[PDB]
């Protein structure tokens, strides 16, 4: 039932895989690395579910070119990758000492990646702040400071990586605000029910600043590119018949991430979210709005999953982050969204993926699209034996049915997606869950010195996407 005569994705189509300099680099303490919040929260008993941290991770630090031969093996075009702040500017300030070490690793890998074909996608920030930023002026909760010191961090990078092209400013800020400042599960760990507000705006206010910098003194030098990184599952209505489920699953991705979005596309928060935050929900002053509005090059996305979503009776309350809604994996009449993972927040339903990126397309006028992050966990994969640890069955059809979702979005919608990323190259540290939960299509044996054993879902892109990519 396919068409004998379709032009397919376009050549020049990107594909890879995703990682973030915590999960996987280890080395937290050399070369000079300054402490990130996320290796003090580590210390802190009970705050990571099998009590372990990023001290070794992957030990990518000092493996750059194992990685690079991996990527190479499975057929990578581009390679997402993140930059440890601290590593840069250990204390992080504007008027810190800058550790040329730091910068010469990474100018290092990006030589070593560019000489193996790679095209290299920077994430500047990806959850691990200076932790001596967050002692000075309270890290992310500061208005004035943090976006000035985050503007100089990007300067710093995007002069010291001249050969890089693909720049991206922050990685999903709603996960540095709510589960950092509301819930307390990632770091700092604070719990507040005004904060996560208050540091998604002054996320945003930087990602602006550092975009600002980099169209007017960059980007043209080599035909570069920048923007924010925004994830978000898809919804659906619990009740369908009930127009306050249809309006309230439309509502939980205005909350999710058009909270990032419309800012970023229409100039301010969603009326719905200034509706129930009030107050709590901080307003662009002229200055702010100017670099926020219309800076993004291109729309980066992470997706995973997909919900029922059902309208809440009671009012919302002051800790509420979703918009006074109920997240389920079952709708009225008992349906399933997908099968369960090793992440309890995590079900398959490749077809979400495809409406998200409809979704976006329709509300911000089909802008450039990079899936910076597919992915999935799965179900007691952790307890299998290493020979059925690399028949990742279960992985290989995900990324199938989400890759050829994309591939209908692209074809038949004429969503501008240009680029995907699968998430992730291989098992790492997952933060509050530690290395118990396992995202990678690479095997990562920590017992035995983190020897790397391409898992099935591996080896199953290149041939994918060679069938997918016009030649």
């Amino acid at each position: 039932l396919v068409p004998r005569g379709s032009h397919m994705l376009p050549k020049d189509f990107q594909w890879g895989f995703a990682t973030a300099a915590y999960q996987i680099e280890g080395a937290i303490d050399k070369d000079g690395r300054g402490p990130s919040i996320w290796d003090t929260f580590c210390a802190i008993p009970g705050k990571i579910a099998d009590g372990t941290s990023g001290v070794t991770a992957c030990d990518s630090y000092n493996r750059t070119a194992e990685d690079i031969a991996l990527l190479k093996s499975l057929g990578a075009k581009s390679y997402r990758f993140s930059i440890s702040w601290s590593r840069i500017i250990p204390k992080g300030g504007r008027d810190d000492p800058v550790n040329q070490l730091g910068i010469d690793h990474y100018a290092q890998f990006v030589d070593d990646l560019l000489e193996a074909g790679i095209t290299p996608f920077i994430t500047l920030f990806h959850w691990d702040l200076p932790e001596e930023l967050h002692q000075r002026y309270g890290g992310l909760l500061n208005r004035t400071e943090f976006p000035l010191d985050f503007e100089n961090y990007a300067r710093v990078m995007f002069k010291a990586l001249p050969k890089v092209r693909n720049w991206i400013t922050f990685n999903e800020p709603l996960c540095s605000a709510i589960p950092g400042y509301g819930s307390g599960t990632f770091a700092p760990g604070r719990q507040s029910t005004t904060e996560p507000w208050i540091v998604g705006h002054n996320l945003l206010v930087a990602h602006g600043r550092a975009v600002k910098v980099y169209r007017d003194e960059f980007k043209d030098l080599n035909d570069g590119q920048i923007g924010i990184v925004l994830n978000g599952d898809f919804t659906y209505p619990w009740d369908s018949s009930d127009p306050l489920d249809r309006e309230a699953a439309e509502r939980r991705l205005e909350f999710f991430t058009a909270w990032y979005a419309d800012p970023i596309y229409l100039g301010d928060y969603p009326a719905s979210m200034r509706k129930q935050l009030g107050d709590r929900l901080p307003e662009f002053t002229p200055e702010e709005k100017a670099f926020v509005l219309g800076s993004n090059d291109f729309y980066g996305m992470n997706h995973y999953t997909s919900n029922y979503i059902r309208h809440r009776t009671s009012p919302a309350t002051a800790d509420d982050t979703v918009g006074n809604v109920d997240v389920l994996f079952y709708n009225k009449e008992g349906q399933c969204i997908g099968p369960e993972t090793e992440s309890s927040w995590l079900r398959p339903c490749p077809a979400g993926f495809r409406d998200f990126l409809v979704w976006i397309s329709k509300r911000y006028n089909y802008p450039k699209i990079y899936v910076t992050e597919n992915g999935t966990s799965l179900k007691g994969e952790n307890d299998l034996p290493k020979e059925k640890i690399l028949e990742d069955d279960f992985r290989v059809n995900y990324y199938n049915e989400y890759i050829r979702a994309m591939f209908t979005a692209a074809t038949l919608d004429g969503v501008n997606v240009k680029g995907y990323f699968a998430w992730s190259l291989m098992d790492n540290f997952e933060w509050a869950d530690g290395y118990v939960t396992r995202f990678g299509v690479t095997y990562v044996d920590y017992e035995n010195g983190q020897q790397r054993f391409p898992k099935k879902s591996a080896k199953s892109l290149k041939p994918l996407f060679d069938e997918l990519i016009a030649k």
